[PDB]
């Protein structure tokens, strides 16, 4: 029903290790459980418990420096903030020991604006605000 | 033949832990063997035998609010009714012991609306109506 | 060149459990070997044997009922007839012993028709008429 | 350069166990090694010797009768006539002890012409003509 | 060469004291020889000779009774029958005074289908047929 | 042939000492020969007499309670159920003077669930049903 | 039935020596039998009998310090406490005397954490709680 | 910048056991290393070395004759060369010891031109010219 | 915000071995981990780890000569500058022990223009300006 | 280097007793010292001296008839042919005095076709041609 | 809980008989006891007590040299040091009169890179640092 | 570091009695200890001295003759060489009074390439280059 609840993608900023980060296109961070089938003797459906929680992120955007070469694989933090207009609430999600992946040394096409795709792992993450 | 018997999506109202979810965009859940095959000696088909059940859940929508960051990985339970509006009749399903693979931390992109997607399994189910 | 040979998916009636199967948008059936690979010393090919015979089925249409989610894992049968129009020929296959991998639970989406799809495997068939 | 030496699928004729097949759609047949591969000591590239060799085929088509659900998992053979129109010539290649993998039993979709496809595989082949 | 010469395992039937046995996936018999190995003087090579005969069998199959658990240690006779069907000739092998090393008393896992495997000893055996 | 016959690990139930034992994954128990070989001067093959019986099973679960830590090294009796569910049918056998060989004090990974597995000797068995 | 009751590896405390140790991956430990087996004239099965008690344990983790080179082979004693967080029960077990039978002076791989697997003996237990 | 560099497929000449090939549509070959990835406990980066080298080609087509059938697995030789027309330079490519992997005896659609396609695997190559 | 600050891939030039690269289509390079995942017994989430490092690049254009093909197995360097107009920044990146995994010795077409695509490893990397 | 010095297993013929065996698998046979080892006082390695010479064979294939049960422990022969297609060479070895260790009286599972493995001992050789 | 602890195979430098070795895969050094068991009259459980001690090294790399060729069986020290980055401590052990219990004369294989791998003793350890 | 200290098994050239041996797969040579344990009253670590030394090879290649099977039991030699190519440096071994263990008469499988593999030992080694 109602139109303000919706949040959209243009409500975003990102701070990368404390600095914002502008020039990006989307951002994906999942939280995944490594879940534990069980099956008993005497029940005749699987029970699943709760295993180790890991982190995966992924971060897409447009390369204006080398900022992600510099950083390597040290460890680094992401503060998401998704915020509404129309209501003043927000959403803030710290994820902590982020750590890429890969480096995206080089990535660029003939004609096309050159972009940077990272993908990594974190820890564990702060729901700061809601 | 019968026009009214086909049920539309918008005839759809979900229950979140006894709470309704108003921004849901789809909704799946499945109860799937693990289905024995058995071959013998004598004869020259398999035969196939019911395994353990485990269920599987999906549940795609419209992010507007932190729930899911907040639920976490703790045991839910999920109520679909799916209704009838030319006949007066309607189905309920019960899932329980609902519980998330992984948490939708963070999923937007540079223009579209943000939306939400889980995966889950639960134990099993009860068809109240139909 | 003759016409009337051609068979279309209007001319289909199914039978689940002897009842008659009205909103279903399509019906598959395999009969699959277990095919055993052969190799010998003094031959340079292959040689193919028969081995077990599964059967497997997908059963997709529309949902008007609990029908599945109540008939559950339980055995049941499914005669197919398909008919000539233009000749009156017809042939019908019986599929015994057939059983859902899964239950088809929910699957709906934000503005769709609601539609069920279901697979399972078969012991054998029966090639009732031709 | 020659436009007369393009063969056309239309110049085709199938024989299935020594009858013509005519609602056929696409044919296909490949005789493929188990190639082995050898590594020496002394030498720094693979060598590569024929293996033992199996047929497969693919045939799919249009359903005018229960021609394959009868012929069950039985051997049988194919023969695959490719002529020239504008020059005289044609190929004949004999497909011998071929065995379907699975039975097209049930294939129908809800407003479509009933198609069957089926797979297989072969021992040897005889190349007619030419 | 001859397709017809090999003998599946679905023309397999098992008479366990004159009661077919229905419910089996694998059988093996041997008669295994306590070679003597013999070195003479004047020789450079090893002389081997007939010892005494043991013959060992297994037997693994799924529970439908306590079939085998009844029967405890006493001797009982297995007659296996393996039958060509494109040509009509057919083996049958008579174990005699045959015994169970081990009685399969429990044997269950949390979501399997009950198995059951045996192991023993015959003292001789007759080839009725061949 | 019959489906029915089949029995499934769902359908078990095992007490120890009387009390029902839920967690359980797998159960094992064989009554194994301490078989005599005997050879004769006249005779060319072995002949197998029966000696001393012994019980061995092994029983796997999952850890919810120090009740095997606490039951030590004292006797102890299995009852173990295996019904029917599509017949009335069902098996039990009762392990007597079932005794552990070792101690499941601590068998823990660092994202798994705690698994308890315990193996042993039992003097005799008595075929309660069947 | 009652998912609250498995216990999960995170639940997991361990002490050496008094103090707590973090970077540990899997523990084990069995007091096992030396049981004795009894054969008698006038009966036909084995009678056993509880013999020495002997503790062994295996302990693997990841290498942060020289700790067990420094701890040579002197006696020490392990505490291991498994609780549950759904329900406050909680196991505590503690091992004494405890001694290396190895000390892991050396253990790494090229691009792998360095790792440290131990194993010993232990006199006896004492079930602190449970 | 110059134009005069790129080089069109129309510029192409097969020839196929040293007769020219026609009716070819496209044609792809590759030397590929086997290639040896090194891990050093003093070193935090993987070092790469040459391994054993593997030829491979693709060769797709119109069908005008059944060369490749009776071609069969023999051993044939692929001359490729790409002629410059602005420059009067060429690239010529000789890979040798070409065998097919698999025999495209039949493919043939309902109302398309018959096309052929093969692969295969090759030793070595020369590099002609260039 | 800034216009200034995106990058295109026409502001791109590519050395191999120190002599420029003129008709590439894009480039590719990444420097992966070979992350270790750890698993603690008193943490519930899962830790990461710096593994050995590999680089993977994959380098598309146009087929001008054979340089890669002479190239063959050697280590070569690419050396990738991107630089600003708006800015007159630039940052390059050296690739050091760069060795292709496969030689595209042929890749054509029927009416395309020739293309080459090359893909393999280095070693390391210099960020030589920013 | 040279392709044609390979010997495939498809150029192989065997000779069980003088008849041809079509239906076998692989074939096995060595022929093994009894190795003395001495070791001397004034001396600082061991002489090795060659001593009683055995033979063993294995002899896999598939059931086609009860030759091996009937064959018994009965001395036999085997004439194993090795034959080189692109050159006219061969290999020739001739088995004596071949005798089985075990009767394969029975091997059969559930869906596969039945197969025969047998092993034994032989006394020398002779290498009838090379 | 720190991720610092945790120490990399990275971090290892390897002297053998003071030299470094660079081209190392793994290594492994225990120090086992020959641990000797009591049993008591008047007590139930073994006592045991510290045996001799020997040491046992494996140390598994890449060859580039016949060093330990002509290292023989003379005696020799490994001088072992773990260090940390992110903390500046580390570990340095000394295995002293470390001899080879075979010499790795030859081990390649046809298209991989030549590895040497060694085993021996040593009689004891000095903990250097840690 | 150096890439070039690394040696791929494609360097290799084996000399079996003077002549060399191409179609080798891969070769093995230890020269092994008859280790010595010493316990002294007074001391409370094994001390380990020199025994005799015997060497023992295997050699696994592809059939191309009858090399070994004329070659008997009689003393050989090998010298294997491995040479270095970015480096000029290479190792030669030769091992005298090679023997063979056993005769591989037979070895052949249904489909592939017929593979020869022998074991033996040899009493000592020249490092004649290194």
């Amino acid at each position: 029903i109602e139109e303000a609840s919706f949040l959209n993608g243009s409500d975003v900023v990102i701070l990368i290790d404390g600095v914002e980060e502008l020039y990006m296109e989307e951002i994906k961070a999942d939280f995944e459980q490594d879940e534990q089938s069980i099956k008993l003797l005497g029940c005749q459906n699987e029970i699943s418990r709760v295993g180790t929680t890991k982190g995966s992120f992924s971060l897409n955007g447009y390369k204006t420096d080398s900022k992600f070469a510099k950083l390597g694989f040290r460890s680094f933090e992401i503060i998401y903030n998704l915020s509404n207009s129309e209501t003043l609430g927000y959403e803030s999600i710290r994820l902590k020991n982020c750590r890429l992946k890969k480096l995206p040394l080089i990535n660029s096409k003939a004609g096309e604006i050159v972009k940077i795709e990272v993908e990594g792992s974190f820890r564990g993450y702060d729901l700061l605000n809601e």
